C-alpha cells in the first residue's frame, strides 16, 4: 500500500504538460530503447572483422577502417539517448527535493514553471545538434566500396564494407524517430507560451 | 494488498472484448516471444561467417551476401512484433490517464469505444503489410545454391548458404502464427460491429 | 499478506487430480528445464564449426551438414517442451476468468470437468507425435562417420561428426523423461473416467 | 508480514534431523553450487579447440577426442548434483500438500517418518553410484599425452590434452566434497534408527 | 509502508550539503556508470587481437603490445570509480550505526561534521591523483603508428593500433566528466568552511 | 514492515565486535568482490590463446603452458574468497537456529562466545596459508620470456606470455587487500581476549 506516494510525484512533474503529450512521448522512449538494444545492436557486431581491403601491405586495413568510421553508428546513438534524457532526470530530481522541504514544514507559482521550460528547451537543442553532426560527417546512407588514400598504403586501394544495405535501413529508421521526437517537443513549447 | 488496483485497470481495457479472445490472444503473445527469443535466434548465428563462394576475387563474398540478404529474417521479425504491440500499449496508457482524471473528481459511452476500434484496426493493417513485403522480397523458403552477378566479381559465381533446411522449417512456423493472429483480430472486429 | 489469493487459484486448477500426481508431475517439469538449459545446451555448441569432410571441393561441407541434420536436436526439444505446456497455460488462464465473473456476482458441475479432460488428452497426443517423428527422421543414436551423396560433391565423401558419444548419452536421457511423462498422464486419464 | 507462513514449512521438514545437520548440510550445498558455477566451469572451456594430435589424416582429431572423453567432467557433475537434490525436492513438496489438507480441516505419527528415511537413503545410494562410475571410466587424475588407436587413423598417434594439471586439482576438490557429503548422511541415518 | 525508515537515513547523510549539490552530484554518478558500462566498454574489445606489427620474428607482437599499454584504459577507469566512491560508502555505513546506538537508547554537534569533511577531502585527492598518473603515462590522445625497440625484435619495428580515433573521442569525454566532478566537490568544501 | 526481524539477527552476530570493525570489514568485502568480478577477470581472458612459443614441434605449446601455470591466478583468488567467507556463513547460520529454539520457548553466556573466537581464528589461518602457497609456487611478479624444458620439445625453447605487466599490477593490488584484511582480524582477536 506504499505505492500511493508515487502517484503524487508523477502528478507534480506532469502538471504543465498537455493531455496527449504524456502518452505519445513515453511510448516513444520505450520504442527507442528496445529497437536500439535488440535489433540494431547486433547488425553492427562484425563491423571490423569483416572489413576487407585489396592489398598486401601490412597495416593498411587498420588505417583504412579508421578513416572510414571515426565513430561507430551504434555508439553515436547511445551517446545521443543519454544527452536527451539528462534534462528529464535533472528536473525530476529537483521536484523530489522541493516536495520534501515543504512536506516537513506542513507537518512540524513562478518557480517550478521556469525550470520546466528550460528543461524542454534543452531536449530540443540536443536533438538538432546531434542531427547536424551526422549530416556533416556521414550522411544518411552507406556505400559498398570505399577508396582510401592514407599511409602506409601505396597510392589508392579499394576496401569493402560489411552489410551496407541492412545498415542503411536502420539509419533511416532512427532518423524518423528523432524527427517525430523533435516535433512533439516543439508542440509542448507552443502550448505553454500561448496559454499564459 | 496493493494489487487490487491492478484488477481495475485490467477490467477497463478488456471491457469490449469477447470471453474467448482474452485467452487465445494473450497466450499466443507468449508463444511468439519464447519461440523467437530461444529457438530461432541462435539458428541465425553464423549466417555470414559460414556463407562461402567459389571465387578468388577479393571483395566478392561481401557484395554477394548483401545482394542475397538485404535484411535478416530475425531482425525483420523483431521489427514486426513491436509494430503490432504499439497500438496495445498506446491504448493501455490512454485508459490509465482517463481513470486518473475521474478518480480525483469523485473524491475531491462513445469515447472509449471509438479508440478501441482504431487500435484493433491498426493491429490488422500492420500484420497484412508485413506479410506482403516478405512475399515480395524473399518468398517462403530458402535454396542452397545462390547465383550472384554483382561487381567486382567476374561474370557469375556460385555461393552457398548456411543451414538452408532448418531455416525453412522456422519460416513456415512464423507464417502460421501470424495467420492465426490475423484471424483472431478479425473476429474481434466482427463482434463489436454486429452487436451495436 | 496478499498471497492468500494465490492459494485459491491453485486449488481450483488441481481439483480433479489425484494426490500423487500433483507431486511427480511438477518436479519432473523442473527436471526437464534445468537439464535442457544447463547441461545439454552447451554440448551442441560447436556442432557446425567442428564438422569436417574429406574433400577439396568448395561448398561440400555446407550441403553435407544440412543433409545430415535437417533440424538440430536441442531446437527440436525446445519446440517439444512448449507444445506440451500450452494446454496447461490455456486451462489455467480459463479458470482465472471464470473465478472473476463469479466473484463480482457474489459481492455486488459439468463445465470445468470437460475442459480439464481435453487439456490432458492433448498433452498426451503431443508427446506421442513428437516421439514418432524423431524415430522416423533420426533414430535414437548417432554414428561417427557419415557418407554424403549430394551436389556439388563428386561421387561420395566421408564426413566426421562432433562428439558423437556424449550426444548419444543425452538422447537416451531425454527419451526416458518423455516416457515417464507420458505414463503419468495416462494414469490421470484413467482415474477420472473410472471414478465417475 | 507474510513471511511467518514460511517458518512453519521449514519446521515440519526439519523435524527429525539433528541440531548440527541443519547447519553443515546446507552450507555444503552452497559451496557446491558456487564452486561449480564460477571456478571449474571456465577451465573446461577450450577442451576441444585446444586438443591437438600429431597427424595429417583428416578426421583423426574428431575420433580421438571422443575416445578419450565419452562424457565431459563438468557435465557429469551437473547431472550428479540434480539426482542428489531430487529426493529433497520431492519430500519438501510432499509436506506442503499434507499441511494443506489438514489446515482446511481444522478451520472449516508413522506416516511422515517413513518417507523421510527413504529420501535420505536415496541421497546416499546416488552418491556412491556416481563415484563408482567415475572410478571405472576415468580414475582420479589426468595425463598429458594420450595414445589413440581408432579408425581412420593409421597405426597409433600421439594426442595432447588441454590444461591437464589444473583439471587434476579440481578433480580432487570435487572428490573430497562428495565424501564429506556422504559421511553426513550416514550420521543422519544412524541417529534416527538408534533413537526409536 | 516500510520505506519511511529510508527517508531518515537519507536526511542525516545529506544534512551538511547545499541544496544544489544533492542534484548535480547524483545524476553525474549515473552518467559515469552508464557511459562506461555500455558505450566505452565495447570499443576496447579487440584491443590485442587487432594489434599488428610489420615483422616475422616470433614473440615481437607480445612484447610490443605490452610496452605500448602497461594498463588498459577501461581498467584504469574502473579502478578510478571505486576509489572515489569508497569514502561515500564508508561515511554512509558510519551514520547507520550511529543512528542505531541512539535509537535503542531513546526507546529503552561536532562529531558527525568532522567525519564529513574528511570524506569530501579524500574524494578530491583521489580525483587529482588519478589525473596526474594518466598525464604522465599516456597523455590525452592516441596515435596510429607506434615504434617499438624491445627484445627479441631486431632494431626497430612499426606497429599499428586498433581504432585510434574513436578511442581519442572517449578519452576526452572522460576527462571533462572528472573535471566537472572535481569542481563540484571544491564548492562543497568552500560552503562548509565559510558558513561556520 | 516485516524487516524488523532482520535487525535482531544482525545485532546478535555483531555483539562481541568493536565499533570500528563492523565498518571497515564489510566495505572491504565489497571492494574484493567488485574488483575481482569486473576488472581482473577480463585481463585473464586470452591467457592460453595468446601464449606463443618459438618451435615447430606439435604438442610443445600444450605442455609448456601447463608447466608455467599449474593453476590460474583468477581461479586461485576465487577459491581463496570462499574459504575465508565459510566461517562467517557457518556462524551466522548457527545463531539463527539458537534464536529459534528460544523464541518458541518464551512464547509457548559462555556458549556463543567460544564459537565466535573459533570462527575468527579460522579466517586468519586461511589468509596466511593461501599467501604462503602463492609465495612458494609463483612469487609476486611475472616475467615476459619463459624457458621450458619438458617433453616432446627438443632441448630448450623460448615461450612468451600474454600481458605480463598489467597482470603484475593486479597481483600487487590483491596482496595489499589480503594484508589489510589479515591485520583487521588480529585486532579483533586482541580486543576480545584483553577485555575479559
Ligand atoms: C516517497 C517518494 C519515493 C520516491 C521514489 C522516486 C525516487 C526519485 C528519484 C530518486 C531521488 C532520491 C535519490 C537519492
Ligand atoms: C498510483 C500509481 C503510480 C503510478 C505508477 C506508474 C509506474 C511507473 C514506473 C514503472 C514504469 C515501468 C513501465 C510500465
Ligand atoms: C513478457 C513480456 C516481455 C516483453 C519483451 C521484453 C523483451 C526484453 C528483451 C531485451 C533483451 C534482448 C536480448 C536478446
Ligand atoms: C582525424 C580527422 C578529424 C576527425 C574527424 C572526425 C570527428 C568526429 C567527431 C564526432 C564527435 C561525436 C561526439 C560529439
Ligand atoms: C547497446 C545497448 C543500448 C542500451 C541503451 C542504454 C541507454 C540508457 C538510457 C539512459 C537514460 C537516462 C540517462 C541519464
Ligand atoms: C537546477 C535543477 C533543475 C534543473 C532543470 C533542468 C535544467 C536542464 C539543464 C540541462 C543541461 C545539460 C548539460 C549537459
Ligand atoms: C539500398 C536501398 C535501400 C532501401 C532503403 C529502404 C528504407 C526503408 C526504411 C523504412 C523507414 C520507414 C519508417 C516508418
Ligand atoms: C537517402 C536519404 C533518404 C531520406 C528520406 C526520408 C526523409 C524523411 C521524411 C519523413 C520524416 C517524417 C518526419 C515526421
Ligand atoms: C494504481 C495503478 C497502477 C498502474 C500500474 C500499471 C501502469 C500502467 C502503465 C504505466 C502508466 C504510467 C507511466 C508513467
Ligand atoms: C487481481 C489480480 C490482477 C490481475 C493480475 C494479472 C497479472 C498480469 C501481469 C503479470 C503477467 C505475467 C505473466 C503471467
Ligand atoms: C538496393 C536494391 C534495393 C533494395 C531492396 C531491398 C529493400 C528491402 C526493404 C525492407 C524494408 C523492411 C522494413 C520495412
Ligand atoms: C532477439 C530477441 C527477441 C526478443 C523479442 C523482443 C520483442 C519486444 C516486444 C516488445 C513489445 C512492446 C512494444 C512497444
Ligand atoms: C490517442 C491515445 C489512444 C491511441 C489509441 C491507439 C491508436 C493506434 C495508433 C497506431 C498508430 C501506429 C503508428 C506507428
Ligand atoms: C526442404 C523440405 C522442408 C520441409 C518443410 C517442413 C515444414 C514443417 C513445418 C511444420 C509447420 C506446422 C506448424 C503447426
Ligand atoms: C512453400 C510454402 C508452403 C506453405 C504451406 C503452408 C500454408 C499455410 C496454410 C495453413 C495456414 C493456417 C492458417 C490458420
Ligand atoms: C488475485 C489473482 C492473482 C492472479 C495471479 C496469477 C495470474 C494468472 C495468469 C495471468 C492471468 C491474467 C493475465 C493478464
Ligand atoms: C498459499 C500459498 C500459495 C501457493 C504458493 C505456491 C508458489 C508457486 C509459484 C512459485 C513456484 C516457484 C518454484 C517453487
Ligand atoms: C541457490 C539455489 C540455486 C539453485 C540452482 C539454480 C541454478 C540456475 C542456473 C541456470 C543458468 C545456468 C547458467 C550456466
Ligand atoms: C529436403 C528433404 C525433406 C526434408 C526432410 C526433413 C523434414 C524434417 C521435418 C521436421 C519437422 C519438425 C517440426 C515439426
Ligand atoms: C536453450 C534454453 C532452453 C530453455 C527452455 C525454455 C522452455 C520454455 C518453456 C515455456 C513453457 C510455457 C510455454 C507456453
Ligand atoms: C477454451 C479455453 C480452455 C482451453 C482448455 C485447453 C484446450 C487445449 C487445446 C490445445 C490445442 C493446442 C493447439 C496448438
Ligand atoms: C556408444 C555407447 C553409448 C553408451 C550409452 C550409455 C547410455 C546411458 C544413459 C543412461 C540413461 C539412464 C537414465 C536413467
Ligand atoms: C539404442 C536405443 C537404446 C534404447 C534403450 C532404452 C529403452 C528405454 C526402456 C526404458 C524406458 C523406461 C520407461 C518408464
Ligand atoms: C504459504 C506457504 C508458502 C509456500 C512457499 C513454498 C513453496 C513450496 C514449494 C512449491 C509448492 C507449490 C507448487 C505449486
Ligand atoms: C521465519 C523466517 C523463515 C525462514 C526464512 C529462511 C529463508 C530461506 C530461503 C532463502 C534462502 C536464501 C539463502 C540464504
Ligand atoms: C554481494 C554478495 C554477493 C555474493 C557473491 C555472489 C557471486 C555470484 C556470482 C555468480 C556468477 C559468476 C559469474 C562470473
Ligand atoms: C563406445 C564405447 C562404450 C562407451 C563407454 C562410455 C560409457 C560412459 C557412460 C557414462 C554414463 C554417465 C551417465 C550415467
Ligand atoms: C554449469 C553451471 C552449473 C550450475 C549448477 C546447476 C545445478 C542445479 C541444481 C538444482 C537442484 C534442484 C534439482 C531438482
Ligand atoms: C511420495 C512423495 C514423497 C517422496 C519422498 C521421496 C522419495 C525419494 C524417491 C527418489 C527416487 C529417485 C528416482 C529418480
Ligand atoms: C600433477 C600434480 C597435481 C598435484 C595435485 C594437488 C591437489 C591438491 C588439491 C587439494 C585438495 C584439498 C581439499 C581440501
Ligand atoms: C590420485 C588420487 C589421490 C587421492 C588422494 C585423496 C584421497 C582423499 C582422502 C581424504 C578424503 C576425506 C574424506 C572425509
Ligand atoms: C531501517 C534502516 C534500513 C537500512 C537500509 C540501508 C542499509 C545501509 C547500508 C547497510 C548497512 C548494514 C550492513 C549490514
Ligand atoms: C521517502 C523515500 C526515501 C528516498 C527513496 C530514494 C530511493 C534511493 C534508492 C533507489 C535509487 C535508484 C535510482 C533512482
Ligand atoms: C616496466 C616499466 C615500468 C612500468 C611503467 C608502467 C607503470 C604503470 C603504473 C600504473 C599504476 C596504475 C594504478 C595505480
Ligand atoms: C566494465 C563494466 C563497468 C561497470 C562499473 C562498475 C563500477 C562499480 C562502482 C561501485 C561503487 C562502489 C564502490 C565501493
Ligand atoms: C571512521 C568511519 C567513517 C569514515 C569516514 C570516511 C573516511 C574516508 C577514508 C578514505 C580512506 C580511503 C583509503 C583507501
Ligand atoms: C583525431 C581527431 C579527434 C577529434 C577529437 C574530437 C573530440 C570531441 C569530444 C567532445 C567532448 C565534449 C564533451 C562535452
Ligand atoms: C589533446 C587534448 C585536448 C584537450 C582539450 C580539452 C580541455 C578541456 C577544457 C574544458 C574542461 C571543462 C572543465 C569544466
Ligand atoms: C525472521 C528471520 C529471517 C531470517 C532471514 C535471514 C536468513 C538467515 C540465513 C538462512 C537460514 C535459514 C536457511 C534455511
Ligand atoms: C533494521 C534494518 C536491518 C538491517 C538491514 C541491513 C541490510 C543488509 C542486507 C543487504 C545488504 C546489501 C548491501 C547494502
Ligand atoms: C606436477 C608437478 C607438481 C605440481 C605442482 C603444482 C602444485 C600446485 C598446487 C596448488 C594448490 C592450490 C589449491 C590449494
Ligand atoms: C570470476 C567471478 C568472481 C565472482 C566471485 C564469487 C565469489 C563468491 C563468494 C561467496 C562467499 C560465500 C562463500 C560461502
Ligand atoms: C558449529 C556451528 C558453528 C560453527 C562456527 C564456525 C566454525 C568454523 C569452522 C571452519 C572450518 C572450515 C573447514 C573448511
Ligand atoms: C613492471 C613494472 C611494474 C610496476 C608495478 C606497479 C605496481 C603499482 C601497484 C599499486 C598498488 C598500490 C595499492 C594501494
Ligand atoms: C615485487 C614485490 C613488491 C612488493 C612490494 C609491496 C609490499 C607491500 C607492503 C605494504 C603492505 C601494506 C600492509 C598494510
Amino acid at each position: 500500500g506504499d505505492w500511493s506516494a508515487l502517484g503524487k510525484l508523477l502528478d507534480k512533474v506532469q502538471a504543465y504538460s498537455t493531455a496527449g503529450g504524456k502518452v505519445w512521448l513515453s511510448v516513444l522512449f520505450i520504442f527507442r530503447i528496445l529497437l536500439l538494444g535488440t535489433a540494431v545492436e547486433s547488425a553492427w557486431g562484425d563491423e571490423q572483422s569483416a572489413f576487407r581491403c585489396n592489398t598486401q601491405q601490412p597495416g593498411c586495413e587498420n588505417v583504412c577502417y579508421d578513416k572510414s568510421f571515426p565513430i561507430s553508428h551504434v555508439r553515436f546513438w547511445v551517446l545521443q539517448i543519454i544527452f536527451v534524457s539528462v534534462p528529464t532526470l535533472l528536473y525530476l530530481a529537483h521536484v523530489f527535493y522541493v516536495m520534501r522541504k515543504e512536506e516537513k514544514l506542513n507537518k512540524k507559482r513562478g518557480g517550478l514553471l521556469r525550470t520546466y521550460i528550460i528543461s524542454i528547451l534543452f531536449k530540443s537543442i540536443f536533438e538538432v545538434a546531434f542531427l547536424l553532426i551526422q549530416w556533416y560527417i556521414y550522411g544518411f546512407s552507406l556505400s559498398a566500396v570505399y577508396t582510401c588514400k592514407r599511409d602506409p598504403c601505396p597510392h589508392q586501394v579499394d576496401c569493402f564494407l560489411s552489410r551496407p544495405t541492412e545498415k542503411t535501413i536502420f539509419i533511416i529508421f532512427m532518423l524518423v524517430v528523432s524527427l517525430v521526437s523533435l516535433a512533439l517537443n516543439i508542440i509542448e513549447l507552443f502550448y505553454v507560451f500561448f496559454k499564459g
